[PDB]
DNA sequence: AACTGCGCAGTT
DNA sequence: AACTGCGCAGTT
C-alpha cells in the first residue's frame, strides 16, 4: 500500500480529484486524519493538510496561502508552542528550524505537502470547491513566523507556495486535465440512498 | 540512585 | 478514547 510517513504525491490520485467526505480523503491516503487539518510527526514533518476556515487572517490566494498552527489551550489560553504539528509543518520548510521563525533561502527544496481544500472554506476562499474536498497538488513551506493575536498570545503562521507540475484544477488547463481524465465527485457506497431515505421520512 | 507502573493531560 | 511524554511514586 502506501507508507504513512510517505512525503509527496499519492500514486493513482491526480490533482483535481474530489471526494465528498473526509473519511474518503483518508481512505485514499491523501490525508489520513479523519478530522484534523494536518498530518505529520514532530520529528519528521508534515505530509498533508486540508483547508477549512478557522483564523480570519488566513488568506487563500490559490497558488499560495497562509496557515495557522494549533494548540493554545487543552478559546485561547496559552500562546502556541513549536511542538507537534506546529513543529512538523516547520520541518517541511528548508531551513534550520528556529524558535523565532524562519524563511527558506530556497523554499523549493523543502519537503512537499499535499494540500486538500474543503468546501467549508468557501466563505473565505474563492478557490474552495462548492462541496466536498478537492486535491490541489503539492505546496512547500516558504516561511513561518509567530504573531500575537487580539488575544495577546503568539500563534504560528506559515506561508505555502504551490509547486506541483499538474495545473491548478481551478484554471483553464486544470479544468481540462480534469475532463480528459474524467474526474467526478465521489460518494461513499450506500450514501446516496441513505441520503435519499432521509428526505422521504 | 534508577526500574517501573498507575495516572493526569495536551494534541489530533 | 488512543498514544505519548514522564511527573511523582512506590519498588529495586
Amino acid at each position: 500500500h502506501m507508507p504513512a510517513n510517505h512525503f509527496g504525491p499519492i500514486p493513482g490520485v491526480p490533482v483535481g480529484t474530489m471526494w465528498r467526505f473526509r473519511v474518503q480523503v483518508s481512505e485514499s491516503g491523501v490525508h489520513r486524519p479523519h478530522v484534523a487539518g494536518i498530518h505529520g510527526r514532530s520529528n519528521d514533518g508534515a505530509y498533508s493538510l486540508v483547508l477549512a476556515g478557522g483564523y480570519e487572517d488566513d488568506v487563500d490566494n490559490g497558488n499560495y496561502f497562509t496557515y495557522t498552527g494549533s494548540g493554545g489551550r487543552d478559546g485561547q489560553s496559552s500562546d502556541q508552542k513549536l511542538t507537534n504539528n506546529n513543529r512538523a509543518l516547520a520541518l517541511n520548510c528548508h531551513s534550520p528550524i528556529n524558535e523565532k521563525g524562519a524563511e527558506a533561502e530556497d523554499w523549493r527544496q523543502g519537503k512537499p505537502v499535499r494540500v486538500v481544500r474543503n468546501m467549508k472554506g468557501g466563505k473565505h476562499s474563492k478557490y474552495a470547491p462548492a462541496e466536498g474536498n478537492r486535491y490541489d497538488g503539492i505546496y512547500k513551506v516558504v516561511k513561518y513566523w509567530p504573531e500575537r493575536g487580539k488575544s495577546g498570545f503568539l500563534v504560528w503562521r506559515y506561508l505555502l507556495r504551490r509547486d506541483d507540475t499538474e495545473p491548478e484544477p481551478w484554471t483553464r488547463e486544470g479544468k481540462d486535465r480534469t475532463r480528459q481524465l474524467g474526474l467526478t465527485m465521489q460518494y461513499p457506497e450506500g450514501y446516496l440512498e441513505a441520503l435519499a431515505n432521509k428526505e422521504k421520512s
